[PDB]
């Protein structure tokens, strides 16, 4: 799988039941026209396939206002990290060596 | 008291003034979406009440950056203590048992 595959989260009860069924999950909030959310795509696939006990999905802040809301997203990318079941963590902007100590601690 | 109406910081100025009015403080600081954050919340509201010699506020890390970074905030929740009108210390996580210690020790 890859940054075009995995899921992308459209409705705040499935963002809901995503976290409770996941004990690892990271969540790519971006915006199609940030380009630091672009450049993040090759590293996030890259960290897909070297993290396959990790379920990753996306969400575009723009389409989906209310899961960015619900996270207090207003830079983008923002990656936001659950365990076990709850929300545990966020990591803020293109800084792919971050998010990956963040998703090995995982 | 309780976690819900324990004074939230909102700006520097309110920050530093008023850690040096108080001579016991805990500061909360804590996400909205983060889970072992709202753990927490019935275990402060218990300290709260416990400790009525301690002042407890709390601040929204997504809603003040620039308090969170006086901080260094990385781990949420993350409990800054103070004694004395001075910071001196952090309890970080969610960890009930060891925060209490950290507040008799005041």
């Amino acid at each position: 799988s890859s940054y075009t595959s995995i899921t992308k989260l459209t409705n705040l009860t499935e963002f809901r039941n995503l976290i409770k069924q996941n004990d690892k999950l990271v969540i790519d909030f971006y915006a199609t026209w940030c380009g630091p959310c672009k450049m993040m795509q090759p590293h996030l696939t890259k960290l897909i396939q070297a993290y396959p006990d990790v379920r990753f999905v996306k969400c575009d802040v723009d389409e989906s206002p209310d899961i960015a809301k619900e996270c207090e997203v207003t830079a983008m990318p923002t990656f936001v990290l659950g365990k076990d079941g709850q929300l545990i963590g966020k990591i803020i902007g293109a800084n792919p060596t971050a998010l990956e100590k963040g998703i090995k601690d995982l």
